[PDB]
């Protein structure tokens, strides 16, 4: 049922597999299980809610808040390529040490994450503004992604040194998002503005803190989940740290642009660096 | 040699292969050669250069130009993986589909190829500055990546469309950094800096251009180079857009360095978007 060689035989007492001359690759680790059943159905059903959601953003969707758009955009097109080929090469590399690394997912994030963080590093929407810190969210966060990837891929102590690589990046990545949202929360003006800024910083870290978790539990890792079981998993907190939290800073940035027009662009300076508080009254 | 099953039979008038029932992954196109002893030669004396480019300006390196100092890290840790695995699983990678990807490469572009925007973005290296356009550049760029790279994997049609996916991503890096470059070039002094700005673009276009085309002359293509001939030549390119584009950068923000010190920080409004040139007096 798939591009590789899957029918074969067994000879000489079972140490020698024989398998037809057809020119497909073949590999007894390939033929593992992903999983039951009932998970198959699980992820099946929170692929069509995710893209439900995604085609639900993309209408409602429709400053310029491009980042939205960019993750929901690769989001319903990923979930185009994964109804169609959700195991085959390259949506899931079989690879030659019998490595079943689901790179669509692993791609899915060196997509978007950036532009998340991008989006985190302009959480008001306002003007051409960013930092230099934002060049480490970034970096660093590609990091762990290509780490993670290189783990995935690899095998035993390499895997190890690789999701070291991958956590160091990803320790990184979290501190500078604290700073942003410890700033972006001191920034934005008293009201329900800093109710949503904390709760996408809750969003942000829970479910991204799950993908090193899920990378433990899956066959990447000790393997106490299934590669069903980590396709379910992983589609909630894609739904967290993408469309739900995309919503709220959309959200944010209009309730942004609402006290921006009425109260006008007021700023006073308060002491942490020093930042520009908005306020309602001169 | 390798981590997969090398050795096999071939029965029943060449229609079915036996393997050892040892566990390992088999493939017969794995087992295509890489090339020509010549070239592999050809190729592990240009890692050694690069390599002694690499230390020799990780020592001629020791504002912060920080850029200049992480692909220099990562490319002289990238030799020394590839010193010791550079055909090892993952470093290159054996799919399902007898598809040979070196993800290696693809890997320290992603890790490289933003940086090297950032750079471009702040070519002065002035002040905690970049733009909007920044993302555009870092978003793109990353996109044709993850294309090439799933195109590489990949094979037929859906390699062609996800080229042409990373063909058009980067027709949108190479715009995005040309209007980098020509307000670069307005910006800096009239002096040898925009002797420098003007081939640090030459390096730039010239050696990212070659990607494509090499993805297009290489096993990825229609494998009128080699696997080791495809590692000869990106290793130029790498080097170009690398270790010798990082130092004309280096020598360019020198240069500004000094004048801004000498003459000081000096703006002169000029119209293309308006520019600030740096000028001697005022
Ligand atoms: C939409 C998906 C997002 C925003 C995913 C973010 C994923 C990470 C930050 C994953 C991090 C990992 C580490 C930091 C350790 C290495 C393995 C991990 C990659 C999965
Ligand atoms: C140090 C290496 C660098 C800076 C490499 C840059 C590579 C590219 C911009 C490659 C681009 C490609 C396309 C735009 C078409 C798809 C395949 C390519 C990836 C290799
Ligand atoms: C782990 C070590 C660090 C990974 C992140 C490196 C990012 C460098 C850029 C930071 C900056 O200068 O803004
Ligand atoms: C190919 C289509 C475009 C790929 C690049 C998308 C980048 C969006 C960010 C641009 C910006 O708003 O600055």
């Amino acid at each position: 049922v798939g591009l590789f060689q899957t029918s074969y035989t067994l000879e000489n007492q079972g140490s020698v597999i024989c398998i037809p001359n057809n020119g497909q690759c073949f590999c007894l680790a390939w033929l593992k299980s992903n999983g039951t059943n009932a998970e198959k159905l699980a992820a099946n059903i929170l692929q069509w809610i995710s893209f439900a959601l995604s085609a639900l953003c993309l209408m409602f969707y429709g400053t310029c808040g491009w980042e939205n758009i960019y993750v929901a955009t690769i989001q319903m097109i990923k979930f185009i390529i994964e109804y169609f080929h959700s195991f085959d090469e390259p949506a899931v590399i079989y690879s030659s040490n019998g490595n079943k690394t689901r790179w669509l997912r692993y791609a899915s994030w060196l997509l978007t994450c950036p532009v998340i963080l991008i989006h985190l590093s302009n959480l008001t929407g306002l003007a051409n503004d960013y930092n230099k810190r934002t060049m480490g969210l970034l970096v660093s966060d590609i990091g762990t992604i290509v780490w993670g990837t290189t783990a995935a891929l690899s095998k035993g102590y390499v895997r190890v040194i690789f999701f070291l690589m991958g956590l160091c990046y990803g320790i990184y990545t979290f501190f500078n998002a604290a700073k942003v949202y410890i700033e972006a929360y001191h920034t934005v003006p008293k009201g329900r503005c800093r109710q949503v800024v904390t709760g996408m910083a809750w969003l942000f870290f829970v479910s991204w803190g799950m993908f090193p978790i899920l990378f433990i539990l899956g066959p990447e890792g000790f393997g106490v989940l299934s590669r069903y079981g980590s396709n379910v998993g992983h589609t909630i907190i894609d739904l967290m740290s993408k469309q739900c939290w995309g919503l709220l800073g959309h959200y944010l940035r209009v309730l942004i642009h609402s006290h921006i027009l009425i109260h006008g662009d007021i700023r006073k300076t308060t002491k942490l660096i020093e930042v520009e508080t908005l306020v309602e009254d001169e």
